[PDB]
């Protein structure tokens, strides 16, 4: 009955992160100043450069090359030797006005709560009740191991440590009446973009004893487990100078690492206007309270949308046989509690606040209490 | 017991799907010179521009300019009017080689069978008995939309038609052990780009009479169906310059339209050395081997892999409760007839051959009988 799951993640140096990063950083900037903003940036990052391309509507004047260096500093890139440099790296703007027939379409003359979805598409919210914060095992302790070689780069523990890292878990799960029950990794995985000055032995004995035994709890890691640790067996090219980086191409790292389902809509860059971001944070939001309700052990939640239309098009529930109601029922109590127009979803989950930036690493979900990490309590 | 589901598609005009395609069209220039080719071509689109990022190491010399601009031509954007003209927007190239630290740990002095994994990460295949092509009927219905749309402005019966669309399908299923079965379609939306001399009545005509009935069976479709025809109210401005396209932003356009799970990998090009496109083909060749095999009705396999090491560090499969025989032995089945490393798939579905364009507009599965849609014949 047991099974082998695996999900990544990456650091805040990745390519694709760092233009999520950017993305939202810019984002913040023009909702600091205008929360009615609307926002759709792109960003490409590659050797030598950010690009931003999209479309903005705002009443705020926000200075993009200080806005883009800034979250660039903040990751850690400062110097040509680690591949890339915030104070002397090119920063080129292709951003538009939003298309008037989109504005007219969705929000012009308008009642807020009243909104059009922005665009159409389909979004999931899911939860699971292996962890405390609602979490697949595999993809949290995968964005801890990130995190962990930030802080030991950030304190200079790990001094040939650069920001480009990526990681892999894969635990062997029991199955329990549709629950999932984790028993051990099976099978670690961490590349990080280092200095050339570092041997290769002395980075895997670092990764082992100062990045892995300092994140995953000595009752799942044996003799059997498998290690794969700087497994290309060099990485000094890195950071947007090895990979091409562009937003919204780590949506499952953002999301629940290849548990649950996903609609294909990006998150970073965008006001809550775009359901692709403010719907899948209610639906997370839908997903947890039902699991922290007590109403489900694990479930999966679909909503989608059309243009220009408010209402949700359809909502669909699946428990996987971990709740004593039926999946007519719990989508009847979600119907009750829940309004899912994005005019709703945003005064619920106060979208119009500049957090963003914050949420572009390590995952949008089972963090810091974001207003669609603590639950609903739900009437019925 | 009944649900319902969503999926959606996009057309060929659809700026991230122009991305993907461009992308395409440079993997296959390249192959078509050097079938070992090294590539990782990501594309940008915006208002006059197609920025192409990524590295590229081959022995091909490929014209980008012509390869790019034959590329929009054959979906369609020829004049200023439409919103973007392959004779005269603008082609930058921002191609450097693939980094000397990948190439020494995936694929330098290696034996080809034993090439290591281009990168880590997690890749899904799933097959359903819904359909003869075993994939969801929301996703095929939905590319069915998006092909209907290009055929009629192709063929000049509706010439107002511009390549940009999107279109949506929400199915009412029941569930049967495991398996779905398709009842009715409950709400379609489609939006498409056009020009500024139509009026929305003979659009949203046009679309019901012309398009959905000429795709969607009338068994289907009954007076309770939703119709969201052209919801936006106007759609002129359209292409790269409504929305900046990206390559890798419709992933689940590409796969199975929600259904399954998705590891977070872009497709588009992409040679075989890069897991993200091989395993993903190898792991829905796997699901649809199951299916037509007899073994269950739907299927869900995952694979992961590690930077330079040719083997899967895992391989799982959930059959949703449609087999008679147990997931481990599902399991042992295909470890005996299939081996995953990128090295053995290359052969098995020729992974060097240039048919990557076609793979870039109205999903990667379920069509054309490509080598990952052959079953292959299970010895157990
Ligand atoms: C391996 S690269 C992707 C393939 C690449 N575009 C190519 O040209 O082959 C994907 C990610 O892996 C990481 N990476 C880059 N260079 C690496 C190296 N030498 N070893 C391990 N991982 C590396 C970075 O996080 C990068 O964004
Ligand atoms: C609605 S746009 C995305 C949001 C946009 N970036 C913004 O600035 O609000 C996403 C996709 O919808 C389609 N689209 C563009 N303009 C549209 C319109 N006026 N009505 C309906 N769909 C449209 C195109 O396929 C486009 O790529
Ligand atoms: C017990 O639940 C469960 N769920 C899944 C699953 C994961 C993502 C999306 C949908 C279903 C699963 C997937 C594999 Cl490959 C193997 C065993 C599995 N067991
Ligand atoms: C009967 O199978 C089934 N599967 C799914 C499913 C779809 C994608 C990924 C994993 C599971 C499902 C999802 C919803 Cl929201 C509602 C009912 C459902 N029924």
């Amino acid at each position: 009955g047991t099974f082998l799951f695996t999900s990544e993640s990456v650091g805040e140096g990745h390519p694709d992160k760092i233009c999520d990063q950017i993305s939202d950083a810019v984002l913040d900037a023009h909702l600091q100043q205008d929360p009615d903003a609307k926002v759709a940036c792109e960003t490409v990052a590659k050797t030598g450069m950010i690009l931003l391309a999209g479309e903005i509507t705002s009443r705020a004047a926000v200075d993009y090359q200080k806005v883009v260096r800034e979250a660039v500093k903040h990751i850690g890139y400062d110097d040509s030797s680690k591949g890339f440099d915030y104070k002397t790296c090119n920063v080129l703007v292709a951003l538009e006005q939003q298309s008037p027939d989109i504005a007219q379409g969705v929000h012009l003359d308008r009642n807020e709560e009243d909104i059009g979805a922005g665009d159409q598409g389909l979004m999931f919210g899911y939860a699971t009740d292996e962890t405390e914060e609602c979490m697949p095992l595999t993809i949290v302790l995968a964005h801890k191991l990130n995190a962990k070689l930030a802080e030991l780069r950030r304190n200079g523990t790990l001094p040939w440590l650069r920001p480009d890292s990526k990681t892999q878990v894969t635990v062997q799960y029991m199955q329990d009446r549709g629950a999932v029950l984790p028993i051990r990794v099976h099978t670690i995985v961490i590349s990080v973009q280092h200095d050339e000055e570092v041997c290769l032995d002395e980075m895997r004995d670092a990764l082992k004893e100062k990045v892995i035994k300092a994140v995953v709890p000595a009752k799942y890691l044996d003799e059997d487990t498998i290690y794969h640790l700087q497994p290309s067996g060099r990485f000094v090219i890195g950071g947007p100078q090895g990979d091409a980086g562009l937003t919204g191409r780590k949506i499952i790292v953002d999301t629940y690492g290849g548990w649950g389902a996903h609609g294909g809509g990006a998150f970073s860059g965008k006001d809550y206007t775009k359901v692709d971001r403010s719907a899948a944070y209610a639906a997370r939001w839908v997903a947890k309270s039902l699991v922290k309700g007590g109403l489900c052990r694990r479930v999966l939640v679909q909503v989608s949308y059309a243009i220009g239309v408010s209402h949700p098009l359809s909502i669909s529930i699946f428990h996987y046989g971990t709740s004593q109601k039926s999946e007519r029922e719990l989508l009847e109590i979600v119907k009750k509690n829940f309004d899912l127009r994005p005019g709703v979803i945003v005064r619920d989950l106060d979208l119009k606040k500049p957090i963003y930036q914050r949420t572009a690493a390590y995952g949008h979900f089972g963090r810091d209490s974001f207003p669609w990490e603590v639950p609903k309590k739900l009437k019925y």
